[PDB]
């Protein structure tokens, strides 16, 4: 995250770390043996961190639970990152608590001007490398449909959205990939891609999740 703020504590308890030994992306927790992250985010070998806020310090609240099962979007599209989600299915249920919590899924979609929580371990600097070892947040609105097509002409689709600050200084970044976008009490975004950081006319693009309910609902159950 760029232009943001330390959130706290476990003020986040629904952000997971997922780990191949070493931080790579974030996600979130949808129910005590579930996780949502991106699909971009696939790898082997994962293992899940929850109740994290240094992730380089063994703090207390941690669990650390291995992936059983990953399941990414039938429609997945590596080139374009159309439909960039994916499932996540912990070894063992996790054990939900303060520190330890789950985020809801939309019952409907979030419209422009929407306040959403962006948070995640990424990359702090627009121009050049620096990796925090603690949370890092973001508060930024959902643009606008043409605001968002016009930085990226021919390249958003239905199942996409853009949200922060066209004037730049204020975006997700490598490392933040996979992380949660909540807005009014839901899940309504994955920190999927952009055209690098907080650079201007340049904003954040995420994953809309009220256009997958349905197949994660499906999916969860059937697995
Ligand atoms: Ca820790």
């Amino acid at each position: 995250i760029v232009g943001g703020y330390t959130c706290g504590a476990n003020t986040v308890p629904y952000q997971v770390s997922l780990n191949s030994g070493y931080h790579f992306c974030g996600g979130s927790l949808i129910n005590s043996q579930w996780v949502v992250s991106a699909a971009h985010c696939y790898k082997s070998g994962i293992q899940v961190r929850l109740g994290e806020d240094n992730i380089n310090v063994v703090e207390g609240n941690e669990q650390f639970i291995s992936a059983s099962k990953s399941i990414v979007h039938p429609s997945y599209n590596s080139n374009t990152l159309n439909n960039d989600i994916m499932l996540i299915k912990l070894k063992s249920a996790a054990s939900l608590n303060s520190r330890v919590a789950s985020i809801s899924l939309p019952t409907s979609c979030a419209s422009a001007g929407t306040q959403c929580l962006i948070s995640g371990w990424g990359n702090t600097k627009s121009s050049g490398t620096s990796y925090p070892d603690v949370l890092k947040c973001l508060k930024a609105p959902i643009l606008s449909d043409s605001s968002c097509k016009s930085a990226y002409p021919g390249q958003i689709t239905s199942n996409m959205f853009c949200a922060g600050y066209l004037e730049g200084g204020k975006d997700s970044c490598q490392g933040d990939s996979g992380g949660p976008v909540v807005c009014s009490g839901k899940l309504q975004g994955i920190v999927s891609w952009g055209s690098g950081c907080a650079q201007k006319n340049k904003p954040g693009v995420y994953t809309k999740v009220c256009n997958y309910v349905s197949w994660i609902k499906q999916t969860i159950a059937s697995n």
